[PDB]
């Protein structure tokens, strides 16, 4: 949620000595410890996101300042006068006192005027508010880069409208929005698409396992009529003839008829015509039985051509010829899909080809597939626009079946069977095909463009026993949608795309994970050893407190069986060396230039590159706007000292030194490491020096104790403050002005200017276009 | 009736049953041609076709 930021973050604080003969501005930004030896770039990230939890700047925000001012009570003046930042009467207090050392007057009521009205907030042409304060240098960087970047995303509500207006669909009302939201309406939104394709192609079984699963639960819960299967075994029984005495095929397939496994195979064939490639399997008996020839037909005639691969399109062949013909499964097993279809058509049998669905396209735009279409398979192979199966000859071709003859050279037992139960299929296939392509309709849905053409059948789960395979199309039944069904597929609609957009922040972040934390891998064992350690604790890191990964991505891992901390491992592991596209976002490039600015400008943050040790009796050249006795600032390191170069001297060479004594006699510099410094400058006078030592000498080596300085202010007339300065410090410390530091007179360059949009704007927490229809 | 810029529209549901194709007629029928818009005809048609 968008988060309005009442006050403008200023880190200023004002110091002035006890006679105000002097004063500095100063910011205020905290020290922070640096390292050497470790790369600085990965230690800035670290200290950049706690600079901006800081400066309230992590969350997407918009400044509302337009409120904070006042006026004044003089008639003609009509300014607003600002309250954020340092607030101009406390310039006007040090500035006073400065003038009261000096014994200069204090300031006119006209130079009063001009101080107190500098900080103003006025409005602007598009109808935003400009606020003049004062503020830091750094704070005013690093605050208006980041409202740039966040404003990248709120957008007007009619052009979020215009955008996803190809994705709704016609069932559910249009929803009405009051005047105000849609003159003035800005939503946040982030309309960047996340490809699901790196965890799908990476992890294809356990990701089609997972929404197979999830999925098979929805559909199988689809409300069905009852009708009592007598009535349909009438009419097969009177058609053949059965008798209670004798013994023959009929009965075989109808004491067979089971309906107790209905809602599997019902989700089955949804999925077959729902996803491209969906294979499924049928392993018959050993011997088989007229059983598995109506169940190998059925799957022929009515299961779509793309989900039967070559294979099981050979083995229902085989199966075919092995009780027609009265072949063994050793004769056709080397035969061909060419020999088996010859062999079977001969004997009279036509129904050995495989037939394609057709594919509907859908009405509305997929969800998550930006300017794409969507195409569903139509149950049954049945054509739309002719309202019939494929197959023109099916009636023509079921009186052949009838007529011929197999298993037996005379007596048509086995022909007439087949037709009759055929028969039966193929009418309530032409009954119920509207109701099922409804069903499919719905649950194409549901998924997205890339999970239509990569998820694959393989772990071979879903199988369907020819029991369940002819008893289906036999005692199929219509589709009742109750109002309950529709509510439930819409709860799961919203589910689902809380799940596809979780999980792929998950894999952007992976992503980026893996192009900072490893790099290319050798054929060297020092290679393996390596990236196995660094793997380690990268595992270990973001599995501690709050996982980085969600638990929705978890889920999908552990589903093959692994804990969920090493299926996080194996992914990491083939993402390596990844040319997935990430695109970039509005937090990280906040948190680059955060840690640009820590790389570059070092004094705001309490380190400097490099520092400076000289004797006492050397004069050196210092700063001395602020006014400090014996001031350890210079604006930079000297390059020549008495005409000699200054000698610079690596902080590691320094360290194993054994003549240490010699060379510091002459002064140098060190400049191969980060060191952290403080100050607390002191209002008082007094003597300026160290907390601690200098340096540590000790048999290993020789080390720079921690930096504190103690400033004090300078009174040039005191004999015993600058004997006891000369005669009591033997040795000095300098470094480069901290950056921070700003003298008083100079004030007018901490003018600053923040923007604040518009307070008739008015924010849409929900931008939903639509109302369910229930 | 009495405005004449008002206008009438309904939403069916996917499958519709014989609710939808009995409203879609009594619209069609008893409601002003001016007030039902030209899409919503048309979404009328379509779902007694359906």
């Amino acid at each position: 949620e968008l988060i309005k930021v009442p006050t403008i973050p200023h880190n200023l604080v004002l110091i002035q000595s006890d006679n105000g003969k002097h004063a500095l501005i100063k910011e205020d930004l905290g020290q922070w410890p640096v390292e050497t030896g470790i790369s600085l770039v990965n230690q800035a990230g670290v200290f950049a996101v706690q600079l901006a939890n800081k400066l309230g700047i992590d969350k997407p925000f918009v400044l509302d300042a337009g409120s904070n001012y006042f006026t004044d009570t003089s008639f003609i003046d009509t300014r607003k006068y600002c309250t954020d930042g340092l607030s101009p009467r406390e310039i006007q207090k040090a500035l006073n006192r400065q003038r009261a050392y000096y014994d200069r007057p204090e300031l006119t009521i006209s130079e009063n005027k001009t101080l107190l009205s500098q900080s103003i907030i006025y409005p602007d042409a598009d109808g935003n508010d400009v606020s003049i304060i004062f503020s830091g240098a750094m704070s005013h960087a690093i605050f208006t880069y980041a409202q740039s970047q966040w404003n990248k995303n709120i957008i007007k509500l009619d052009d979020y409208i215009r955008e996803i207006t190809l994705t709704v669909p016609k069932q559910y009302r249009p929803r009405r929005f009051k005047e105000i939201e849609h003159t003035h309406g800005y939503v946040y939104r982030e309309l960047n698409q996340g490809s699901l394709l790196p965890l799908v192609d990476a992890n294809l079984k356990e990701s089609s396992s997972y929404y197979f699963k999830k999925l098979m639960s929805s559909i199988s819960n689809v409300p069905v009529d009852a009708r009592t299967l007598q009535s349909a075994t009438a009419a097969l029984a009177a058609d053949t003839g059965q008798a209670v005495n004798r013994a023959q095929h009929v009965s075989m397939l109808t004491n067979r008829l089971t309906t107790a496994n209905a809602p599997t195979v019902r989700a089955i064939t949804v999925l077959t015509c729902m996803f491209k490639q969906f294979r499924i399997g049928m392993t018959y008996a050993l011997d088989p039985n007229i059983m598995d020839v109506a169940a190998a037909t059925c799957m022929l005639l009515f299961r779509p051509a793309q989900s039967i691969s070559d294979e099981q399109y050979r083995y229902c062949l085989q199966t075919m010829a092995v009780f027609l013909t009265n072949t063994t499964y050793d004769i056709v097993n080397n035969d061909t899909i060419d020999v088996l279809k010859m062999k079977l058509r001969n004997q009279g049998w036509p129904f050995v080809e495989r037939y394609n669905a057709v594919e509907i396209d859908m009405s509305v735009e997929p969800l998550r597939s930006p300017g794409q279409v969507g195409r569903y398979y139509n149950p049954f192979n049945i054509d739309p626009l002719t309202k019939k199966h494929v197959e023109d000859r099916l009636e023509e071709f079921i009186n052949q079946v009838q007529v011929g003859r197999f298993r037996n050279a005379s007596g048509n037992a086995v022909g007439t069977t087949l037709a009759a139960f055929l028969r039966a299929c193929r009418d309530k296939t032409s009954a119920n095909w509207r109701g099922y392509s409804v069903l499919v309709s719905r649950y194409r849905s549901l998924i997205p463009n890339e999970l239509f053409e990569s998820l694959r059948n393989i772990s071979g789960e879903y199988n369907i026993n020819p029991q369940d395979e002819h008893s289906f199309f036999f005692a199929l039944a219509q589709i009742n949608a109750d109002d309950e069904f529709i509510g439930a597929i819409d709860k799961e609609s919203a589910e689902y795309l809380d799940e596809y957009a979780t999980l792929a922040r998950d894999i952007s972040n992976s992503l980026t994970l893996v192009k900072a934390a490893f790099g290319p891998l050798e054929r060297t064992s020092g290679s393996i050893i390596n990236h196995a350690n660094n793997l380690n604790k990268v595992i270990n890191h973001v599995f501690a407190d709050k996982p980085l990964i969600s638990e929705t991505m978890l889920k999908i891992l552990t589903i093959d069986g692994t804990t969920g901390k090493d299926g996080y491992r194996n992914w990491l592991d083939k993402l390596v060396g990844h040319n997935y596209p990430v695109y970039v976002e509005p937090v990280v490039n906040i948190m680059n230039f955060i840690s640009a600015r820590f790389v570059a400008d070092s004094s705001y943050f309490g380190y400097t590159n490099e520092i400076m040790i000289m004797p006492n009796h050397i004069n050196v050249p210092v700063d001395d706007r602020f006014g400090f006795r014996d001031s350890p600032f210079c604006t930079s390191l000297p390059r020549t000292i008495m005409g000699n170069d200054v000698r610079r001297i690596s902080y590691n060479v320094f360290s194993m030194m054994e003549d240490i004594d010699d060379v510091i006699s002459e002064g140098f510099i060190l400049y191969d490491a980060y060191f952290n410094f403080s100050y607390d400058i002191m209002t008082t006078d007094g003597v300026t020096r160290l907390k601690e030592d200098i340096l540590i000498v000790t048999d290993t080596g020789n080390d720079i104790k921690p930096i504190h300085f103690y400033i004090y202010f300078e009174n040039r007339n005191d004999k015993k403050l600058r004997y006891e300065s000369k005669m009591n410090v033997s040795y000095r410390l300098y470094i480069k002005t901290p950056a921070c530091l700003l003298p008083l007179s100079d004030y007018m360059r901490a003018q600053h200017d923040y923007v604040s949009p518009s307070s008739s704007r008015v924010y849409i927490k929900d931008p939903a276009v639509v109302y369910t229809r229930s």
